[PDB]
């Protein structure tokens, strides 16, 4: 069925790039995306992370066309990031340049057209982790 | 001197709504506008359930942004088509109107005076002139 | 009570245009694509005659409330300037579909086009792909 | 099965205005388009100072067209911005309102029925179903 | 500034022509190729008199200063292209699957230096070549 296959993660020094891919087995209006978990937020601020504050959802980071004709991406990585599309090959591609301490988190692969927010995603890829060092 | 000074915080369920009122004084500066940024709660970086070390210096993060006349508006993308911001020109006040509130928009909103403020381009915490003194906000789940 | 539409025309895909709509409760932005030869057989008939004029973007008399159609939320930027008496869409990474006549609206927030009171006469946006 | 009744000629000085109406009756024009053509006065085209030979041509060439369901309309550049054509699907008629007109916008008027326009060029004469008779419009200098 | 036009001629039905236009300096600002395919009859007597003969030259391509952006008469849409090289002093019309109705005299227009838009009236022509002939057959 449909599996999600990331790689290119790790840790880079600010200011650096990476390259994230997904290889998608067999399946997909429709397109990618990429969204990232930097962590859960502590919605009532008594140092703790319980209860309703473990359902953030992951971050929409850049989406795709089936066709690679339409891309959005989130607005605080736009100008830095570039999302891609190679159909032919079973991937999809996120250049992440200039990488900020804030882009720090577990990026996840999606796929369901220009897919954007996480409930109208199908299908995930377990994620992988960028941590970019504080500079 | 000039000086901001906030209203209409409230405590809300999640898919309701609330209005933020920002009442500038003295000598603005006529160049620029004015905006709404806030502190949410912070992350759990490294995902250990607590909230400690470089998970507590905070920032502020701009929510949305207008020009002293209202003709030239900007918002954050996660508040887009929820919250709108608008100026009563007249009283020298700004307000945010925010609809479909979610646990997430739960933060102190603070107003600011920016005389460097643009539509299109990211407005800084650090580039802002006056800060009012926040507000709560709180949406429960 | 006229509306008078000002800053369409041709731009680059992925460039920004801003609209301008003074007029002499709430308005709207609608558009209105142009005839599109679905079929692709060199003329336009049957279906392809009817184009919706369609809600873009609203926003209240004093400015305080706005609405935006799902597809267009991310991209284009609905404000007022009262005093002036003017509206404003600033539109951004445009895409080939935004190709379309432009229509200011005002009515006595605004959504669909039988609600509107008064129109202007529309302008050409055209994005280049 | 289409009959089309023109009206609203006439002749005006420069600067004037008129409104034409086609009234339709038939099967299927809802369908469709509706168009107006026009007629100009023939073209001396070898400058010898009057109208001969081949010059006698009545080409008759688009003007405005709209779309019976939703309205859409399309005009020849030289009159856009001064005609505006629309129709009321309650009375099944056309209009032509003619703002600010010129001496070369005189010519016999014509209203046409079309089940289908040219794609991305101009519709032409020989591709309308049915015609009406004609109608003067005079422009004085 | 002076205009020279070249390129015109008699030409086959579906053929094509390139008009070219030299100006002393483009110093010319928004350009322009204009045609006058004959005065018309318009109170259609048969002759041809009075304000008849005073026809405005027709708007038929036009281009900006920077040639980033041009216009055409619709009629001509899709099958003229207009172009300029403002090093090389020249503006240019490729004219493409021409018609009986192309015939006319075309004549190469311009702004002054800083009207740099695109021109669309005769009323905002400054400066006009002398004209060249185009003659498109039937059969
Ligand atoms: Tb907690
Ligand atoms: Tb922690
Ligand atoms: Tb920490
Ligand atoms: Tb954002
Ligand atoms: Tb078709
Ligand atoms: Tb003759
Ligand atoms: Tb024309
Ligand atoms: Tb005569």
């Amino acid at each position: 069925q449909v599996q999600l296959q990331e790689s290119g993660g790790g840790l880079v020094q600010a200011g650096g790039s990476l390259r994230l891919s997904c290889a998608a087995s067999g399946g997909t209006s429709g397109g990618m995306a990429w969204f990232r978990q930097a962590g859960y937020i502590d919605t009532n601020n008594d140092g703790w992370i319980e209860g309703d504050e473990l359902y953030k959802a992951r971050e929409f980071a850049a989406g795709i066309s089936w066709s690679g004709g339409s891309t959005d991406y989130e607005d605080s990585v736009k100008g830095r990031f570039t999302i891609s599309r190679d159909n032919a090959k079973n991937t999809m591609y996120l250049q992440m340049n200039s990488l900020k301490p804030e882009d720090t988190a577990v990026y996840y692969c999606a796929a369901a057209g220009v897919v954007t927010r996480a409930d109208d995603v199908d299908y995930w890829g377990k994620g992988t982790q960028v941590t970019v060092s504080s500079h």
